[PDB]
């Protein structure tokens, strides 16, 4: 058990024994590394500990497998979980440093993106805190995607530089490495079985990120893959001749799969190389996955016994190939019959969806996916007529045109000749989905909603066949990091009004609140602890922003990719019309209309999305003109948060007051920030689409701001739109002209204002109802500020948005894939 | 004070929380890596200890710059000097190892090359055992310069691997990088001084190899640079577009720099390389240094003061730009007027040259340094006018005749206008020896006669200007490495007859044993450590070579460059001779005339050295004839020990009978492995030329064999040979014709006998007198035989060159350095 005397002296150890840097003072760099090595002696004890026990016990274990993983930084839930948060932050005081100012250091492991990893992420917190035996594997992103820089032209962006020094975390495995295989030929031996070889031959390595529990031993894994080549692929013969670029291309085509996520795809290189990146975090994977069962089983190897003791869940259409992957291996390798194996398959893989709209899932050139993985092609039309030929066991051909409509649907091979049929340029093409409803077990949406349009629109013919895989599994986010780590002063609150600290784990415990919404004391303590959290955020915006704002308004936030369909210009549209009526006023009308108000945006752009660009670009120039308004003073702020991730939002969140979640109603699949937004008290308002109809109803329907169109009304509203049956509302004009008008700078948005314009064109005519959705919008505004000045009301409100999350803890989440899905109980770690 | 248990926790410690593999057993690579970072922590608690004081003191420190160190294993001698070679075999056995298999492990690090290398390695070795505040600058080097394949076709090369895991030594330093510079423009400021800017940024960073003494806690560094690219340099605009390489630029050609140790410079490519190379070394080295001053200084820095504390040693003409850049420091940022700054540069910079013959000192391309380093070529154009204003003061323009010969031979611009002369398209170079010279306010050679050499012809009219510069430190190597820790059974004979352990250090008492050489007890002693030391080689060989040989023969070892005037033509020459008589002979006969023998072959060709690697190829085929020839059974065998360095060496040394230095007479500046051969009892075969002199010398004219032309000859030798005047023997002839019968395989070595014939031709006529060499030394071989017969003699004569070789330890060496130079002293380390 250590004190805070114990950890002193580890600090120390680190600090001079295992150092990058040199050894005068004690400056925040060298402190951090120290401090966080010295959390990662403790973090190894129990991944050992653990590692033993899944080891010898031989039970199942699951394996979540994603393109990305948003970890964001490990050092404060780390000592958290551990429960030494104290020791170390007294350790620390010695040292002559604070936790905070430590913390700062750490850099967002920059490994993911979006939703998509975060949830992962969440995943992996539960897992581990719940004792559950799964590890994550993806990829080991050097680069991450991008660092945003807010600029006077708007957005500019710039390699990560979180591995700058290494990662203090990562535990590298020298002797965990995979062969992986890309392009070259296949052949039969003389014994029967096929033989792939030829083309590039290059290493996969582990890296172990550790994960640990809330008040656990359990500690699990999030194995990362890096990719390269031996040394001995380095040409002497020709560096030496000069050609020094020609002598590095082996380990540098073998070296850029880890570069950056999400790489550029318009050429056919940027293709490629996507498709490289999938294939190994999946070969890879499953290779030491499958290493580790054989090792486990020992003399009793049963392949019978494969699916029974592992299973693999593809976070989207990414991690596909893990299907012709893992029968490939289990086929021309471990040697077995092509049932027996596709049954192991099936039993063993399983998807979850995350689109809603088909055209978002992933379709691949077959030429293309020919030459690079042509052993994996072949596998890949062997499943495509077992579907074929199951397809005419089932319906049968007194139809035939009925056929014809159910095989085109549920294909994998598009645009082919059918094996033996019956009937008396367009480009070969895979699809991925498809595939992934016909290897799996289980197909999972991710919201009720969500989870219904893929049994009833996105795969019907498949939902009507398999009925039986269909799932839902609604999304949570953990209340550990997204609670009780970002925000403390509502986390003591939370404590004493429950009684106890179980609601961290029991996170049901949250609606025991629901009986103290009204009360005085509690209201004190609670809008002290939003101030409290406000106060830092007054600071960081200064800093990175370079705007000062008062505590005394209202946080309006509005943090998610920059995407029309997410119509941040709409939020944005909101707040210039706010001004303007500002501007057409006196001092004392001013106060008396609207609230003080600090309207927060942050997220990334593409970088070839011209208008995501041209918006943020927006935003800025709005914020600009405004802040320095003289007349407008503290009642109006618009900044623009620069490189919006993880810690941003641990910063945001727990401060906000109005959360916005307002895309084009019906598109969306679920969402996760709203649920933290939620935990942390923040009212939403939004449209009713993905989770802001789970919330909502948790919640309570006077505790969430909705407005706008419904998914009915869409094709209807764009129908009217697409006969010049659209009449704008004279607010929405009065906006756009006083744009025009050149009130934001010398900047021209004309471009801007182009694609809210006409009737038709791929980008005109406000494909995404921004005008439509104006004036029921603004009204809902209206109402905020409303209910803002009412600060009884409005803070029964927040108590509520509190109570009523507790459904979204990823706790539960995972029970529901645990039990569901995957099928692994506990391990209790003594 | 550390006890075996004490270490076993430290190595377990390690294995465990610091690994770079999985938790599973204890297999030797994690045994390693464990028991070196267990070390490496005392390594640490010294580095300290000693960098503290060299910091309060402040007294004067010297700094040892060189392209190359060829370090080698690091841990037997760490842990030697430690005083713990004990407490660590037993903590190992332990851990179920023992030492020596775990030294297996260890790579010799690959930083260096040739005696340059191992040279400027046993420095640093007595530096830190002797109390010197100096520390080692060079580049860190990724790929070394190549390992060594022998196969059927010979030699073959291929990168190194030895930073494939990594180096559990170096201690990486992220808070130390300085930037440089190459290419771009200098312009004038209006404040009068120069300003250099453009072209290319790049950094290089600091990674400390420690360096402890025998016996002493002063523990010294050698700073390794590696250059690279802060990654915002890498262009995300361009990797998403497609170009992976043009993103990826940036970083490629900052780390090109230090990928491989003399990079093939025929093309312009290679030599811009090499010459970034050289100036980073220097830059990044002086920045580190001056640095160091300035924080030294605190308040009272007096740049008067610089070369009162602190000394740059150019080993070789490789660190020259020293000299131009210290200036430019001196003159643009720290702004002294040229004068002041060149009297610092001077009293702190220092030559050590290498090269007996003028036109293997380096000469560069004028308008590639301009466009490269375009600041230096202007500080060398001035260095270069200062030099033809004091040719013009001194010996004045009486003669012309004689000041233009002057002039012609000094100046550093070659192919140049004068500046101000009197008289009434060959490529402008720069010659950086002369550089050196003019710089430095010491010039150094490596033996007597060389010394003398450089004064009496390399550079004359400069020694009769300035003779007070020009010195001679004969090279040495260190004695804890080449006998107490390579050779225990010999350092056991060496403590026991000495009376005390203190030889190590007090090498003076190796002579002791002259008294001795007689004694038949220290004589059976000596022959049983012998054997003893061969045992061990006969297992490595089998190993490395695929050949079983007997430990009853002798052990004739020629190991250094595949060069044509290293002349292995000769030794294996020998070899066929002493063959093709066997052949001629019976049994009875062939036993009588020849005794056993094992003639060892070693060491590294080019690549296109076309002959330097027909040789290896022929010493292979030889081999392979011989060894597996019935007849000759254990009588003879011919092998090459594949990938020659410090580790074979401290292998096949210890366990020598006879080695060969055999060069062209005159032509080699010293030698530093006969100094190691002869501490190890090992008897020498050479002709009189650099070192092979102060050994015989040192050791007695009775235990040295001499043959061969010598030093004055060889003008006349090659005047016979060019005027059709010399006469072959007629063994020469028979061992000619023998091979070109086809007695050793199919492979045809018609174009290597080539070289061989003729009387004139770049690559013909045996230009190194092979021909004129060969009797006198097949005849000396015969007199090897039979000294060897006589085994009581032959012990007398190894007992001997161990008690002469007491003046050759690097401590004598740098002493000399030390106080002669540098003008430091020692420095406790309580």
């Amino acid at each position: 058990a250590p004190d805070a005397a114990s950890i002193t002296s580890s600090i120390k150890y680190h600090a001079e024994f295992t150092p990058v840097f040199s050894p005068e003072r004690f400056e925040l760099p060298k402190a951090f590394f120290a401090t966080a090595q010295s959390v990662r002696d403790s973090l190894l004890i129990n991944w050992n500990a653990t590692y033993d026990i899944y080891e010898k016990l031989n039970m199942k274990q699951a394996y979540y497998l994603s393109m990305e993983f948003l970890q964001g930084r490990a050092l404060l839930n780390a000592i958290g979980n551990l429960e030494l948060t104290g020791a170390f932050a007294e350790a620390l005081k010695n040292l002559g440093h604070n936790l905070e100012n430590v913390a700062s250091q750490e850099p967002d492991a920059a490994l993911g993106n979006g939703g998509l990893g975060r949830l992962a992420s969440c995943f992996l917190d539960s897992l581990a805190t719940l004792n559950y035996p799964a590890w994550g594997y993806g990829l080991r992103y050097k680069y991450g995607l991008f660092k945003q820089r807010i600029t006077k032209d708007g957005q500019e962006e710039v390699a990560e530089d979180w591995l700058e020094i290494g990662s203090p975390w990562e535990v590298v495995r020298n002797d965990v490495s995979y062969p992986i295989k890309f392009y070259g030929k296949v052949s039969t031996g003389s014994d029967g079985k096929r033989y792939w070889i030829g083309g590039e031959d290059i290493k996969a390595v582990a890296y172990d990120v550790p994960i640990p529990g809330y008040k656990t031993r359990t500690t699990i894994s999030l194995r990362l893959w890096s990719t390269q080549v031996p040394s001995a692929d380095f040409d002497l013969s020709a560096f030496n001749a000069g050609e020094h670029t020609k002598a590095c291309e082996a380990q540098a085509n073998a070296e850029k799969i880890c570069y950056i996520l999400y790489p550029g795809d318009e050429s056919e290189e940027g293709k490629i190389l996507r498709l490289k990146q999938q294939y190994t975090l999946c070969s890879a994977s499953l290779q030491d996955i499958i290493s580790r069962f054989e090792r486990r089983s020992g003399d009793r190897i049963k392949w019978e016994e494969f699916p029974e003791k592992v299973a693999v869940q593809m976070n989207d259409t990414h991690p596909t190939l893990c299907i012709p992957e893992l029968m490939r291996i289990l086929i021309d390798l471990k040697g077995l019959n092509w049932n027996e194996a596709w049954n192991i398959t099936q039993r063993t893989v399983a998807y979850t969806n995350h689109t809603v709209l088909p055209e978002a899932l992933e379709k691949w050139s077959y030429e293309l996916m020919q030459k690079l993985l042509p052993r994996h092609v072949e596998i890949i039309e062997a499943i495509d007529e077992e579907l074929v030929h199951e397809i005419v066991l089932k319906y049968g051909s007194m139809d035939l045109n009925k056929l014809e409509e159910k095989l085109t649907t549920m294909r994998i091979l598009e645009n082919f000749d059918l094996p033996s049929s019956v009937a008396e340029i367009p480009p070969k093409k895979v699809r991925m989905a498809n595939l992934c409803v016909v290897g799996g077990h289980a197909v999972n949406g991710v919201a009720e909603i969500h989870s219904e349009i893929v049994k009833e629109e996105v795969f019907n013919d498949f939902y009507e066949l398999w009925p039986e895989k269909f799932q839902n599994k609604t999304n949570g986010v953990t209340p550990r990091r997204w609670i009780r780590f970002c925000n403390p002063p509502l986390s003591a609150i939370i404590t004493k009004w429950t009684g106890t600290e179980d609601w961290v784990l029991k996170t049901e415990k949250l609606a025991e609140l629901q009986k103290f919404a009204d009360n005085e004391d509690l209201q004190n303590e609670w809008r002290e602890a939003k101030r409290s959290n406000k106060i830092k955020v007054v600071s960081f915006l200064k800093e990175k922003t370079g705007y000062s704002v008062v505590p005394d308004a209202m946080f309006d936030i509005q943090v998610k990719r920059i995407h029309e369909y997410k119509r941040q210009l709409l939020n944005i549209f909101g707040i210039v019309y706010r001004y303007k009526k500002m501007k057409e006023m006196t001092a004392a009308e001013r106060k008396t209309n609207f609230v003080p108000r600090v309207c927060i945006f942050g997220g990334k752009a593409f970088a070839t999305y011209v208008q995501a660009k041209r918006i943020v670009k927006f935003i800025t120039d709005v914020g600009a003109t405004i802040n320095h308004d003289p007349e407008i003073g503290d009642l109006l702020k618009v900044v623009f948060v620069p490189d919006y991730n993880v810690s941003v939002a641990e910063l945001l969140i727990p401060a906000s007051d109005l959360s916005e979640h307002i895309s084009t109603a019906g598109m969306e699949a679920s969402g996760t920030s709203n649920m933290k937004f939620a935990m942390n008290g923040c009212i939403q308002i939004g449209t009713l689409d993905g989770a802001n109809v789970e919330i909502r109803e948790e919640v309570g329907e006077e505790n969430f701001f909705l407005f706008g169109a419904q998914a009915h009304e869409i094709a209807g509203l764009r129908k009217e739109r697409a006969d010049g049956k659209f009449v704008p509302d004279e607010r929405f004009e009065e906006v756009k002209e006083f744009v025009r008008s050149g009130a934001f700078g010398s900047y021209n948005y004309d471009d801007l204002i182009g694609s809210l314009e006409g009737n038709e064109g791929f980008g005109r005519a406000d494909y995404f109802l921004v005008g439509k959705d104006f004036p029921s919008y603004i009204e809902c505004q209206e109402k905020v500020d409303e209910a803002y000045r009412d600060q009884k009301r409005w803070t029964t409100m927040s108590i509520l948005n509190t109570a009523g999350s507790y459904k979204f803890s990823s706790d539960r989440t995972i029970h529901e894939y645990a039990k569901d899905i995957w099928n692994i109980e506990a391990v209790e770690i003594a």
